[PDB]
C-alpha cells in the first residue's frame, strides 16, 4: 500500500487544461487529444449521431432517449460538448450515454454500478471517475479530487437528477491511470 492514495491522486502527464478534455485525458489515463478534435468530434458526432440515428431509424426512442442530453452542439469560449467525450470514448473503445435515462435505471441501472460517471451543471459539466473503490469528482469545481462515497455518488446524482437532469453513464473499457496505481498497484515493480 502507498499509505495514502490522495498523496498523488490525478493524471500523470497532462498536456491540455482548458476544457473537459482535461478530465477526459485524466480519465483516459492519458491525454493524446486536442481541443480542435473535440470541436470536430462534436460536430462529427452531430452529423454522425444524426445520420447514424436517423439512418438506423433511431427508432425514435433512441432519439428521445439521447435527446435528453444537452444540446447547443458545443461552445468555443472554453468548453466542449460532453458528447465529444462519448465520440472519443466510442473511438477509444468504450461508449458514453446519458444516465438519467429512467428506462435503464428502472431496468436495473445504478450510478455506482458504473465505473465512470459524468455530471453536467447548467452549462459547465464535470467528469466523475471511480478511483480505487470510491467515486472521485474531477473538473475544477472540486478544487481537486473530491472523494465521493458510494452512498454519496448515488445520492449526489439523485440530487442533481431531482434538481434537473444531466448525468452520463460511461460504459465500455476504461483504462487505468495513476489513481489505478494508488488503488493498489504501486510503482515498485520494474
Amino acid at each position: 500500500g502507498p499509505l495514502g492514495s490522495m498523496e498523488s491522486i490525478f493524471h500523470e502527464k497532462q498536456e491540455g487544461s482548458l476544457c473537459a478534455q482535461h478530465c477526459l485525458n485524466n480519465l483516459l489515463q492519458g491525454e493524446y487529444f486536442s481541443p480542435v478534435e473535440l470541436s470536430s468530434i462534436a460536430h462529427q458526432l452531430d452529423e454522425e449521431e444524426r445520420m447514424r440515428m436517423a439512418e438506423g431509424g433511431v427508432t425514435s426512442e433512441d432519439y428521445r432517449t439521447f435527446l435528453q442530453q444537452p444540446s447547443g452542439n458545443m461552445d468555443d469560449s472554453g468548453f466542449f460538448s460532453i458528447q465529444v467525450i462519448s465520440n472519443a470514448l466510442k473511438v477509444w473503445g468504450l461508449e458514453l450515454i446519458l444516465f438519467n435515462s429512467p428506462e435503464y435505471q428502472r431496468l436495473r441501472i445504478d450510478p455506482i454500478n458504473e465505473r465512470s460517471f459524468i455530471c453536467n451543471y447548467k452549462e459547465h459539466w464535470f467528469t466523475v471517475r471511480k478511483l480505487g473503490k470510491q467515486w472521485f469528482n474531477l473538473n475544477s469545481l472540486l478544487t481537486g479530487p473530491e472523494l465521493i462515497s458510494d452512498t454519496y455518488l448515488a445520492l449526489f446524482l439523485a440530487q442533481l437528477q431531482q434538481e434537473g437532469y444531466s448525468i452520463f453513464v460511461v460504459k465500455g473499457d476504461l483504462p487505468d491511470c495513476e489513481a489505478d496505481q494508488l488503488l493498489q498497484m504501486i510503482r515498485v515493480q520494474q
